[PDB]
RNA sequence: GGCCCCAUCGUCUAGCGGUUAGGACGCGGCCCUCUCAAGGCCGAAACGGGGGUUCGAUUCCCCCUGGGGUCACCA
């Protein structure tokens, strides 16, 4: 059938360019009806992240991919932790070894520097010790690496599914260690073991690799065994067309989710990053997208992660995709670690109303309608001038409002341009003093809906201390 | 630098031999209007250059240019 994967490197935060890959893994086995399976890659002791895996797979889950086998959702293609299934790698370098494909080297690390000092990379100098010498060096327990033989004098084919065929000649490809010292392998190695012990057909990856790939067909051969189809993404860019940095962009999917941004927009918006939709409509969902899936909608070029319009999707995302309830749910969180609190419920949805056009981040939220939920709120100058100088037809407003019984949307409305216009005056001239006095901004929603909003008592009583 | 991939508005991009080169973010303008937004309409904004090829190339080939990626046992 159709078996894609995600080979993720617990080392450090969830990358935003796993998620980009892992969104298309996805895709393209679920647009075929197929597996697609989550293999990690630890087989780094060096570089380990100690609770970098967890992290990675929750970030995959929020934004709403799912796998079909992985380490914590089982399956039946040995453990999913390159880590637990270091034996493996083991028995198939000794068969490349005693194949013909492989050698042990033994070259200090330092020595190698030098080898690839004066002479560009290594030169496969190990190569011509007697396989019984390599063997019982070996034996003896000596340290060494398993080497990929590759056949000198030759060339490589290798066939991008998107690019289409290049091939390579042998000179530019290494023999690239395949295990290491420590006896752990190397992506080379276990990649092509475990893509196609666990059946993997198709290769989605980075167009990082692209080049590392004409070692992997060789691999594939050496074991006697079909290639997988090799499709490769182009890397997301910094701003400065240079792949994504984690010190030129946010590369962090955990810095996103702090952010307030919808998880269902940066997926949304992460599909952009190379495809797009026939119609050329830009909002749609993650079964559209898997449906709407074709590799000749792919484009090549290296897109540059735009913040600036993933902001406006998170934003559009908020106010046209998820309903009220939805948004004042989300919202939630940020509230509480901004340390305010709502009244209730149904206060906190009319609340998220007034706002939906005024915030593109969750985070934004407890942000610009903190009046809303606290007394301690800021007062802008703007809004301190336009109190002080409105104070006075304020002062001759309060009475009506003390005396109003009818505190809606409506009547307050009627009331105020009643106000104005007895005050030969243009609304706004009442409204603004007013609106700065109640939240203390000047830029709000609606000034029936706050005062509304607030209630007779809580709106009068502030409008006092205002006045006060 | 060798090898390799890529190349349409500033950005993400549609295009498939003949278009007024479309859309979106961002930008500007007007409408709307109690403020700011949101929304609607309008506008500025691109095919890197040179040969081919073909009647016709943004569209196909090649070269240049430009950009990027990659050249590591982190034991």
């Amino acid at each position: 059938m159709v078996v894609t994967r995600i080979a993720p490197s617990p080392t450090g935060d969830p990358h935003v360019g796993t998620a980009y890959i892992a969104l298309f893994n996805y895709a393209w086995a679920r647009r075929n009806g197929g597996r697609f399976i989550v293999r990690i890659e630890d087989t780094d002791r060096a570089r380990y992240v100690p609770g970098a895996e967890e992290r990675i797979l929750a970030a995959l889950k929020w934004l709403g991919l799912s796998y079909d086998e992985g380490p914590d959702v089982a399956a039946p293609t040995g453990p999913y932790r390159q880590s637990e299934r270091l034996p493996l790698y083991q028995k198939y370098a000794e068969e490349l070894l005693k194949r013909g494909w492989a050698y042990r080297a033994f070259e200090t690390p330092e020595e190698l520097e030098q080898i690839r000092k004066e002479k560009g990379g290594y030169d496969g100098r190990a190569r011509n010790i007697p396989p019984e010498e390599a063997e019982e060096r070996a034996r003896r327990g000596e340290p060494h690496v398993i080497r990929l033989k590759v056949p000198r004098p030759g060339t490589t084919e290798v066939k991008d599914e998107l690019r289409g065929v290049v091939v390579y000649d042998n000179q530019e490809i290494p023999d690239v260690v395949l295990l290491k010292s420590d006896g752990y392998p190397t992506y080379h190695l276990a990649n092509v073991v475990d893509d196609h012990l666990m059946g993997v057909t198709d290769v989605i990856r980075a167009e990082e690799w692209l080049v590392s790939t004409p070692i992997h067909v060789l691999l594939y051969r050496a074991f006697g065994w079909e290639a997988p189809r090799f499709y490769h993404m182009p890397l997301l860019r910094n701003p400065d067309k240079t792949k994504i940095s984690k010190r030129k962009s946010h590369t962090s999917l955990d810095w996103y989710k702090a952010e307030g941004f919808l998880p269902e927009a940066l997926r949304n918006y992460l599909c952009l990053m190379g495809f797009s939709m026939p119609d050329g409509r830009e909002i749609f969902t993650l079964e559209e997208f898997i449906q709407a899936f074709t590799w000749e909608r792919v484009s090549l070029g290296g897109p540059v992660f735009d913040l600036e319009k993933l902001r406006w999707m998170n934003g559009k995302y908020i106010r046209e995709v998820l309903s009220l309830e939805e948004v004042a749910e989300r919202v939630k969180p940020f509230l509480r670690e901004a340390g305010l609190s709502w009244e209730s419920e149904a206060y906190l949805r009319r609340a998220v109303e007034l706002m939906r056009p005024r915030f593109d981040t969750l985070k934004e939220f407890p942000e610009k309608a903190r009046y809303l939920f606290t007394e301690d709120y800021p007062v802008s100058e703007k809004a301190q001038r336009k109190l002080e100088e409105g104070l006075p037809l304020l002062k001759e407003l309060y009475p009506r409002l003390r005396a109003q019984e009818e505190w809606t949307e409506a009547a307050l409305e009627a009331l105020l341009r009643g106000f104005a216009a007895e005050k030969g005056v243009k609304l706004g001239q009442v409204a603004q003093p007013l609106r700065a006095a109640l939240t203390g901004s000047l830029e709000t929603p609606g000034l029936f809906e706050i005062l509304a909003l607030l209630g007779k008592e809580r709106a009068l009583r502030r409008l006092e201390r205002a006045l006060a």
